[PDB]
């Protein structure tokens, strides 16, 4: 087996180079961007992946940057980088080693939605605050990942770990800066992005994160549609028809809306009828026109949907502990201090 | 089986209403705004689609507008249209009863696609070159489709005549007035459209055109993706990297364009061997970022990808003969008289 040695430098430590060795390379993905591998590190055995991009050095790699400046157990971290020449005209490739985790919330809930049937609920507990929590610790930073989507949530099916990947379309959103709108996938794009929006905030991931949210608990995804035309027409018959009032705080100066007049049919005739009324009441918080009025990340994580996982006997169902939920930073209490009051259970330590 | 009767008003003949009844009614499909059914008129026999959408009555229906006024053989036809109430708050119904066509390119498409196979260059030539018609026909009147896919153009599989469908998101285009950038689907939005551009033109519906075309001859889509930027990429990787001077064309004031300087790997590459030399141009021609030098669809029914259709022996593989695809009005040539020399064969001006 071939066993491939590089000098790379560590990922949030010191700018200190060291030597790494690999094997078992086999491509695992083919992104936009470039080709994704599949290594294992000859020492500690461990699994790696290799995400190759085509670098400019015209310029500094954005996702390069934020990862570096990130360190949180809900989120991928980047291991090591390096860089390495390519071909087809002698290109400068960036590679960046991340660590590996097995599944996908995309490819779970396939699982059980091709099997007719739901997550348990407290996997979509279990799940959806970690995925708040990553987002309440970059969004401190001012980082927008833009692409929060079922595909970019890794798992561990042992631990019952979240953690966020994909930071290739993830910005410092800067006030009065422009933004572009053409970012973030399909069903998961939030009202003021397919309205065109340019100067949206980080309210925009908390959206996307209600879609996945309500897609869990659903069995599919809530708002479908190949144009903007048809996922706005989805999120109409929930939402009900924007008032001028929230269609000018979305921004777009689209105040000249032509759409029908439909009322909402309350959520509670979304969900099945066993979905647990807070589930909804989490979805109707998360998924507002006003960006301004959904639920900041953090506030999410103290919703009394969670509240089973603040419980002391919280288990998995295969028996095992929880992941530490409880560990907040001074970092990631930030923009709201007081929520630690809820956030960290009596119990609660590390 | 259940007779309906109900009192219709004809599409494009007089506002004079008529009784029509029609059975068999079943529902086939499901779409955004309403459902749509499939019917038999019990008179001719005949199949139809009726196409149910809540109006307001606040407004003029915008859809049922466009489609009185058109009337080309590679349009789908409003037959009648009438009125219903409905429920659930006591609603008006707006039932719309087009003609009812069998296929469609997607369900071709995707026939030949998983068998491994391509659609036979003369049925594409067919196909693209009457969607050029119904285009050059709708824009001469400022109408733009704005959602062309291969899911909106009807075929019948004998004859080989296509139709568009689908007007839903149609609009008569004013210049200076601003129109919405969230319509068309997918993979076949064009960049200006994905820059958010608001004061795009018809040639929107050239690029759509333009992806259909080359997915017909790639066997899949030709610039797939999930965002924007994923479709972007694609496109990026075949068209290259826009000039600042392009980014402006597509409008959009992103002219801080942030993305990697990858130059293009020319259009043979990108289809199979054996694609006809035309065929790619063709293509190199309608998909381009400045939306001002994309061909009209006039100009590209007269290229030279589509010659063999105006050879005098040209027929259909089932033997049959092609349909009618000189039959040019003046409204369909408006944009540009003087094609009407290619546009009408040598053949096609025998009086007889």
């Amino acid at each position: 087996s071939k066993v491939t040695t590089v000098v790379a430098t560590p990922g949030q430590g010191p700018d200190r180079p060291q030597e790494v060795s690999y094997t078992d390379t086999k491509v695992i993905g083919n992104g936009s961007f470039g080709v994704v591998y599949q290594a294992k590190l000859c020492d500690s055995g461990e699994l790696v992946a290799i995400k190759k991009v085509l670098q400019g050095k015209a310029f500094k790699n954005r996702e390069l940057q934020i990862m570096r400046k990130l360190d949180h157990c809900n989120i991928v971290r980047l291991r090591y980088f390096f860089y390495s020449s390519g071909e087809k005209k002698d290109e400068v490739y960036l590679n960046l080693v991340l660590d590996y985790v097995p599944e996908t919330v995309y490819r779970v809930a396939r699982h059980y939605s091709r099997a007719k049937q739901t997550l348990p609920v407290i996997y979509v507990k279990l799940y959806m605050y970690q995925l708040f929590r990553s987002l309440a610790y970059i969004h401190s930073f001012g980082i927008c990942h833009r692409d929060i989507k079922p595909q970019n949530l890794l798992l561990d099916p042992d631990t019952a770990v979240l953690k966020l990947c994909d930071f290739g379309s993830a910005k410092q959103l800067v006030r009065g800066e422009p933004n572009v709108s053409y970012i973030c996938s399909r069903y998961y794009r939030a009202p003021e992005l397919i309205f065109g929006a340019t100067d949206y905030t980080s309210s925009i991931d908390v959206w996307s994160a209600g879609c996945v949210l309500a897609e869990l608990l659903l069995g599919q995804p809530i708002f479908p549609g190949d144009s903007g035309v048809d996922q706005l027409v989805e999120i109409i018959k929930v939402l009900g028809t924007p008032t001028r009032e929230q269609i000018r705080e979305m921004n777009p100066n689209y105040t000249e809306f032509a759409f029908p007049q439909i009322k909402a049919h309350p959520w509670t005739k979304v969900f099945r009828p066993r979905t647990p009324p807070e589930a909804i009441a989490l979805c109707s918080r998360l998924l507002e026109y006003t960006p301004t009025a959904r639920l900041t990340p953090l506030e999410a994580c103290a919703h009394s949907f969670f509240d089973e996982l603040r419980d002391p006997n919280v288990k998995l169902p295969n028996g095992r502990d929880t992941p530490a939920l409880f560990n907040f930073t001074t970092q990631e209490l930030s923009s709201n201090p007081p929520l630690a009051t809820i956030l960290i259970p009596p119990h609660a330590r590390i």
